């Protein structure tokens, strides 16, 4: 009973945070089997930032330019490397902590957990979804750069996104764990602008579908929809479409509640063309999209 | 930049989770040093649930009656006692991970961040706040009680709450951990009401200043009231009544701000008696009041 925006526990990824300092600049790096990984721009300073040639800062650096802490214990840098936005140090020592664990490029969407982190010290931990703009909604101040968003499956983590900057609209821009970013944006400290967003349509569907697990019937109707009549609502209200791949992935749900994909579409047009009415559903008064339909079968049950 | 509801990193406490079973019955335990907490109903059957007598169900119970699963070892029980609500059954082995840990029993109003739990392993986390009716808004399944609520200080853990059941309503109601319930409610399989739930103002106002502290000004206005005018239309709106004590603790935010915590009172008040008009704050069509003036603070920055 009950839904709540849930994260994964933590206690995996807590183990592989270490802290990274160049110079006077420090931020946070994972640290994994001998290997700690870190956003490139560690090793900028304050007129490097405007536009960084990294290739020639990486040159004039050797490895005794790095500082690595593992809670109070320090670790040796014996080799550096840069692949895209990461910087790759080689300490060592191996961490014993180190979960399996892979490296997953997400798609638009979906959904993660974020450790919030400061000077190798976790913080705090919230769930984003990857906008279709390729920004997430996080909670991140200086110093958080090199925190990590993750999914664990089976007691293996699956790596997604490293924090690099925000934008001037409050909202935030990262990479995978190879170095490469998320939509347009680079690594330099100028005022980036993302794409115009839009509504994760087979999400807003997966919560829908929570809502009725949960109890929550009031927006149900007899009505039903065409997926292209659908569609066309859809744009109209800045909704990304619906694809028959959607339909496919809400299959479960569906069958759980016997209420067809499309009947949930006839519910969602009439909600987007006359509101709420001051009424909630499980708690919100606005569509809700970061719950995929996985998030919603993971803690939903009967 | 952002402002998110987070949870504190579970680490700490996923080391703790264990699987206690007595006959068909299987639910989560706490284990500490060498000690495992867990909710008494335990102990009881199909036909006790209705009105258990749980000294009688105890007293026909041995050691070996209980089964804790650390994972994939099972503890020895060594002994068992009952505390109010909660089972301490005495294991063998000291727990390694044992965090610096206190007990605490918290007021209405304050927040904690629960570590779901099914089978003894950790399934996610999310925050609460403790509602002035002693419920809390959660999301728990069969087989999630003896999942626990905590904060932490410092590598010390303050564990609050330990699951116990679900009301009519959806919400969940549970114990200190020294096994006594907040609120009015019985450990019984009984349809148990709640009190009727009001707002906590002296939170909306903590989120309030957060919303200004991330750039959201648009429902500041000049005017300026008294803390007694402000409790009569707090009283009107089912708001919990303001004290000085609660002026005194916004202090540093309206410090920081430099609004007063009577200014943002009027603020409030207008938006009470007027609503958003289709604005939002902080993302939400609702005014949110499970961030505590600490979460605030502990959250945002300059
Ligand atoms: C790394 O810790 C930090 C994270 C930021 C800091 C505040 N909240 C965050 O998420 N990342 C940065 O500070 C990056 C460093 C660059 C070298 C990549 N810069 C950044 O985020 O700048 C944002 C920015 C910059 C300019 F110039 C603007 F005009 C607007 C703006 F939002
Ligand atoms: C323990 O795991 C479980 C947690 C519940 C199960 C579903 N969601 C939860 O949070 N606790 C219980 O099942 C307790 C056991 C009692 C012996 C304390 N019962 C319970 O929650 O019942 C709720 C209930 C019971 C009756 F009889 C009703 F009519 C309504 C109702 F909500």
């Amino acid at each position: 009973s009950g839904f709540r925006k849930m994260a994964f526990p933590s206690g995996k990824v807590e183990g592989c945070m270490v802290q990274v300092t160049c110079g006077t600049t420090t931020l946070n790096g994972l640290w994994l089997d001998d290997v700690v990984y870190c956003p490139r721009h560690v090793i900028c300073t304050s007129e490097d930032m405007l536009n960084p040639n990294y290739e020639d800062l990486l040159i004039r650096k050797s490895n005794h330019n790095f500082l690595v802490q593992a809670g109070n214990v320090q670790l040796r840098v014996i080799g550096h490397s840069m692949q895209n936005c990461v910087l790759k140090l080689k300490v060592d020592t191996a961490n014993p902590k180190t979960p399996k664990y892979k490296f997953v490029r997400i798609q638009p969407g979906q959904t993660f957990s974020v450790l919030a982190c400061y000077n190798g010290s976790p913080s705090g931990v919230y769930q984003c979804a990857m906008r279709p703009n390729f920004t997430i909604k996080g909670s991140f101040l200086n110093g958080s750069c090199g925190s990590v968003g993750f999914n664990i499956d089976y007691d293996c983590v699956s790596f997604c996104y490293m924090h690099h900057m925000e934008l001037p609209t409050g909202v935030h821009a990262g990479t995978d764990l190879e170095g490469n970013f998320y939509g347009p944006f680079v690594d330099r400290q100028t005022a980036q602008a993302a794409g115009t967003d839009t509504t994760i349509t087979v999400n807003v569907l997966a919560w829908l579908y929570a809502a009725v697990i949960n109890g929550d019937r009031w927006f149900l109707n007899r009505f039903t929809t065409t997926l292209n009549d659908f569609n066309l609502v859809a744009m109209k209200y800045n909704y990304e479409p619906l694809t028959q791949d959607h339909v496919d992935i809400l299959g479960p749900l569906s069958a759980q509640t016997g209420i067809a994909v499309l009947d949930m579409c006839a519910s969602l047009k009439e909600l987007l063309q006359n509101g709420m009415n001051g009424r909630t559903i499980l708690g919100s008064a606005l569509l809700e999209d970061e719950f995929t339909p996985f998030d919603v079968v993971r803690q939903c049950s009967g």
